[PDB]
């Protein structure tokens, strides 16, 4: 068995022109007949400012405005058209509701954080402690059954906790249920309760993606719904950091079809990439988990907004395949650039590989 997925954003596509749109939609599924990865995980939210406030999606809902009923069209004709799977890339928690929604406010809370800063979590993540906020996020995925056909869900990467959240009072509530002081200074006073504190964050979400896949299997009437959630390179390389992602190797390899592995040595601003990725691989292969580990490389620069080399994402693949990392992928297709070279890519994403 051997995975090698595109991610694609549906703000890549959108275009106010609906003729625009559907051009840009052509450009897509022309690009990924020819590559022919084994799924594209296909985003079903907009995040066209990139801040992560998601105050729109693009598929019909009871709780958020729809950018464009777009979601639903274009896994049809990926699935069609191009004959890959598609999973639907959503949120675990941001979801920027209106205010007057039962879960508008409800969101994680941090000992120290302020207004107006962010850490790496978004100040937009709805409490999954909350009981409102668990089930407006639950009705949201629900209407995304019910609104489109697709293979799989990818949990995405803000689905993060660090060591000063949830600091709110439902969250508190649930760690003294825990056997917990109901005190996140106590416990972080306390190396063995910080311990347990931190493991238990990180079980919370994962049972908290396992309701959401419940919902969805339900509504897909299928129990072959597969599931991926993507994982910070942080908590793999020094695993001390589950303390501050609430993300963990092990633990997401027990419960999660697939393993999205964030293998982007650029934005993690690696001194020595190649290194970098021979270290990552080894972490990986030592829990076990290179079979069901999928490692996603980037192929645009964000920070200067620039894309990668398609030599250099090429040779990143390469080194993984040396190495006997055979399940990875690259994220974003930018098919109106035609970036990465389809071309190159060919031979190493091909399934026959």
């Amino acid at each position: 068995p051997i995975e090698r997925i595109v991610q694609v954003d549906l703000d890549y596509i959108y275009d106010p022109d609906p003729e625009q749109q559907n051009r840009n939609l052509g450009q897509l599924i022309d690009r990924m007949k020819d590559l022919a990865p084994s799924a594209v995980y296909l985003q079903a939210f907009a995040d066209p400012k990139g801040d992560g406030d998601i105050t729109e999606v693009y598929f019909p809902n009871r709780h958020l405005p729809m950018r464009a009923d777009l979601f639903n069209r274009v896994a049809w004709q990926l699935k069609t058209r191009a004959g890959v799977m598609v999973y639907a890339w959503l949120p675990v928690l941001t979801f920027s509701v209106p205010p007057g929604n039962p879960a508008y406010g409800k969101v994680v809370q941090s000992t120290t954080r302020k207004p107006g800063e962010r850490g790496l979590g978004s100040p937009t993540r709805l409490s999954p402690f909350h009981p409102d906020a668990h089930r407006v996020i639950s009705e949201i995925y629900e209407d995304l059954a019910k609104a489109a056909h697709f293979d799989g869900l990818l949990f995405h990467d803000d689905a993060v906790l660090d060591d000063t959240e949830d600091s709110s009072p439902e969250a508190l509530a649930t760690y003294q249920g825990w056997g917990l002081p109901p005190d996140i200074a106590a416990i972080r006073a306390d190396p063995k309760l910080a311990q347990q504190w931190s493991k238990g964050k990180i079980r919370y979400l994962i049972d908290f993606t396992m309701h959401l896949r419940h919902i969805v299997s339900g509504y897909q009437n299928d129990r072959d719904m597969v599931v991926a959630r993507n994982l910070y390179a942080q908590p793999v390389l020094d695993p001390v950091s589950e303390a501050w992602y609430g993300q963990s190797l092990p633990e997401f390899l027990k419960s999660y079809d697939f393993v999205a592995l964030m293998a982007m040595p650029n934005m993690e601003g690696a001194a020595r990439p190649e290194q970098w990725m021979r270290q990552l691989v080894a972490a990986v292969a030592r829990q076990k988990g290179l079979d069901r580990t999928i490692f996603e490389l980037q192929a645009r620069d964000w920070r200067v907004g620039k894309p990668i080399d398609t030599e250099i994402l090429r040779r990143q693949m390469v080194q993984l395949r040396s190495l006997g990392a055979i399940n990875y992928g690259y994220y974003p297709d930018d098919f109106i650039a035609n970036h990465p070279d389809a071309e190159a890519l060919r031979d190493v994403m091909s399934l026959k590989s």
